[PDB]
């Protein structure tokens, strides 16, 4: 196993995401004298398969703008997923606490650009993201934008998975199929990323303000979505509200919103 290592190549420095990411790192990769970021698995939480499972998945992931694996440490407890350290932490935070004179508009566009590729990457790939949202999308510098990748899942592209009863997950950025049925598909994604241009629009607001978790599907049903935000342009907010069709067939690919938000990148950018 090429990506295997020992425990002892690398050496904790500090505790990381305050425990939002479970027990992650920040460590050194001693040979290198390279920073990383390292998730060890807690004890009692995930299933020790399951965790190796996704560190399997991520040594498949090579893209620009997702989190890269550089090792793991799977022979023996502890184990261990290493992969390359994001120095401003996840785009949630970094967006609510950004000078926004410097993350602008087109900057907005950019990052939206950056994370479309990545989920268009997923697409071809046969994954799918459990939880694509600002929280889980990393920030390094000049505004480069990665999608954390812990929480991938194998599924054949244009396929539904049905999750256990009492699954819980984030209900504002969750899918109608997946709210009343636990049906997830790359189209939940897609659903998902509605929401997630909706908090960069808004610089980390939280979604659907107000509005009480148990009346957001019946609100959804009803044809209810959130208004343009303040600022927000109008062809971004089209594809938001395309990303929040109804029926999963109606909503656009990522291979389609990318192509989109390139476009407007490009056009924006030779703006200049
Ligand atoms: C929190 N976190 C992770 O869970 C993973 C990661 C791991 Cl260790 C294994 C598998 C998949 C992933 Cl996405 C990678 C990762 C990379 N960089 C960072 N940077 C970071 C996080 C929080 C705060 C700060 C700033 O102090 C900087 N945080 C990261």
């Amino acid at each position: 196993d090429k990506w295997e290592m020992e425990r002892t190549d690398i050496t904790m420095k500090h505790k990381l995401g305050g425990g939002q990411y479970g027990e992650v790192y920040e460590g050194v990769w001693k040979k290198y004298s390279l920073t990383v970021a390292v998730k060890t698995l807690k004890e009692d939480t995930m299933e020790v398969e399951e965790f190796l499972k996704e560190a399997a998945v991520m040594k498949e992931i090579k893209h620009p703008n997702l989190v890269q694996l550089l090792g793991v440490c799977t022979r023996e407890p502890p184990f261990y997923i290493i992969t390359e350290f994001m120095t401003y932490g996840n785009l949630l935070d970094y967006l609510r606490e950004c000078n926004r004179q410097e993350v602008n508009a087109v900057v907005l566009l950019y990052m939206a650009t950056q994370i479309s590729s990545a989920m268009e990457y997923l697409e071809k790939k046969n994954f799918i993201h459990r939880d694509l949202a600002a929280r889980n999308c990393l920030v390094g510098e000049n505004h480069l934008v990665k999608v954390a990748d812990f929480g991938l899942s194998r599924l054949m592209t244009g396929d539904t998975y049905t999750a256990p009863a009492g699954a819980k997950f984030p209900i504002k950025w969750t899918a109608p199929e997946s709210l009343a049925y636990n049906k997830f598909s790359i189209k939940s994604d897609v659903w998902a990323f509605g929401v997630l241009l909706w908090e960069i629009a808004t610089y980390g607001m939280s979604p659907y303000p107000g509005i009480d978790l148990s009346q957001v599907y019946e609100l959804l049903e009803k044809d209810y979505r959130m208004e343009r935000p303040e600022g927000c342009p109008e062809k971004v907010y089209e594809l938001m509200r395309a990303c929040w069709q109804w029926n999963p067939s109606d909503r656009p690919s990522f291979a389609e919103i990318h192509q989109a938000f390139e476009t407007m990148f490009q056009e924006s950018s030779i703006s200049d």
